[PDB]
C-alpha cells in the first residue's frame, strides 16, 4: 500500500541530499540509524530518511531495521503514529508524510527561535503521545526507543511517534545487543531485557522533559541527568514546582502536578511496580477533563 520509489528520484528531490541544514541545504536531523532530509515531489514537501551506519552497525541490521520500520507502518496507521509515503530499497530510504513542526525534542528548547509550547499545548502531546504507545502495544509491538527526538509534530501540534526501526514483537526475553538512548532507557533495558514495560519507563523521562523544558541529559549541569529531580523531589530537596518550565504562562499547579505523578509512576525503577500504557493513558486524560 505504500509507494515504491527509486533510489534516482529521492537523490534528485532532496537536491542530491544537501548535507547542510535548511536553516543554511536538505538535512533536518539526523539519529544513530540515518539522516533526515526535507524533500520536495510533485510539489509536496516530504520527509526522506537515507539510512546509514553511524552507531557502529552492520548492513544486515540496518537491513533488518528498515524492513521492520515498513512492517510496523503496513499494519500500524494511528492518529499518533507517523504515516509513511513509501521506500526506496534498490541505500535504504523510507519517505515519510512532511511533520512540519519538527520534533518535540526541538520544539522544547525553542530551536531556530520557535515560540515555547503553552501547557496547553504540551497535555495535548503528551495524551498523543501516550494514546500511540497504547496503540503499539495493543497490536503486541514493543517500541524500544521512545524519546522527545522521536515524537514529532505535525501541522496541528499532534503527537506523531516515529523510528520503530528497533520494534520487537511482544507476546522479558534477552538480547546481547544493548540499544537506545541512556538516559530514557529503563534500567531493565540497559541490561538487555525487552519489555513494553522499558517503554513506559522512556515515556515518563519525555514526561519530565515535557514538565521542566529540560532535555533528558546535559553535561553542564547537575543533575545532569533528568530522571534524577524525581529523587531530588521525593527526598523533598525540591518540589516539582521547582523545575517547572518558565517559559509557560499557562501552567496550573494541579495538572503539573497531576502529569507529574503519571512521570513518577511511570519511572519506577522496579519495572513490574510501573502502570501499563492504558492506564497512563487514562491518568493522562483525567488530567485535563
Ligand atoms: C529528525 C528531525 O526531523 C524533522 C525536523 C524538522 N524540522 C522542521 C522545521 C522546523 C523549523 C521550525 O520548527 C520546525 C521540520 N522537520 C521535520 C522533521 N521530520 C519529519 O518531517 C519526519 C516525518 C516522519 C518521519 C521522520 C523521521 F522518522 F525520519 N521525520
Amino acid at each position: 500500500r505504500f509507494h515504491s520509489f527509486s533510489f534516482y528520484e529521492l537523490k534528485n528531490v532532496t537536491n542530491n541530499f544537501d548535507e547542510r541544514p535548511i536553516s543554511v541545504g536538505n538535512k533536518m536531523g539526523e539519529g544513530g540509524f540515518g539522516v533526515v532530509y526535507k524533500g520536495y515531489v510533485n510539489n509536496t514537501t516530504v520527509a526522506v530518511k537515507k539510512l546509514a551506519a553511524m552507531v557502529d552497525i552492520t548492513t544486515e541490521e540496518l537491513k533488518q531495521q528498515f524492513d521492520q520500520e515498513i512492517k510496523v507502518m503496513a499494519k500500524c496507521q494511528h492518529e499518533n503514529l507517523v504515516e509513511l509515503l513509501g521506500f526506496s530499497s534498490d541505500d535504504l530510504c523510507l519517505v515519510y508524510v512532511y511533520m512540519p513542526n519538527g520534533s518535540l525534542l526541538d520544539r522544547l528548547s525553542c530551536l531556530d527561535g520557535t515560540p515555547p509550547l503553552s501547557w496547553h499545548m504540551r497535555c495535548k502531546i503528551a495524551q498523543g503521545a501516550a494514546n500511540g504507545i497504547n496503540f503499539l502495544h495493543e497490536n503486541h509491538h514493543i517500541h524500544r526507543d521512545i524519546k522527545s527526538a522521536n515524537i514529532l509534530l505535525d501541522e496541528a501540534f499532534t503527537a506523531k511517534i516515529s523510528d520503530f526501526g528497533l520494534a520487537r514483537a511482544s507476546e522479558t526475553v534477552m538480547t546481547s545487543r544493548i540499544v537506545g538512548t541512556t538516559a530514557y532507557m529503563a534500567p531493565e533495558a540497559l541490561r538487555g531485557e525487552i519489555t513494553p514495560k522499558s517503554d513506559i519507563y522512556s515515556f515518563g523521562v519525555v514526561l519530565l522533559e515535557i514538565i521542566t523544558g529540560l532535555p533528558a541529559v546535559d553535561e553542564h549541569r547537575e543533575p545532569q541527568l533528568l530522571l534524577d529531580i524525581k529523587e531530588e523531589i521525593e527526598d523533598e530537596e525540591k518540589t516539582i514546582e521547582d523545575y517547572i518550565d518558565k517559559k509557560m504562562n499557562d501552567a496550573d499547579s494541579t495538572s503539573v502536578e497531576a502529569m507529574y505523578s503519571v512521570a513518577s509512576q511511570c519511572l519506577h525503577e522496579k519495572k513490574n511496580k510501573r502502570p501499563d500504557i492504558k492506564k497512563v493513558q487514562q491518568l493522562l486524560q483525567e488530567m485535563t477533563a
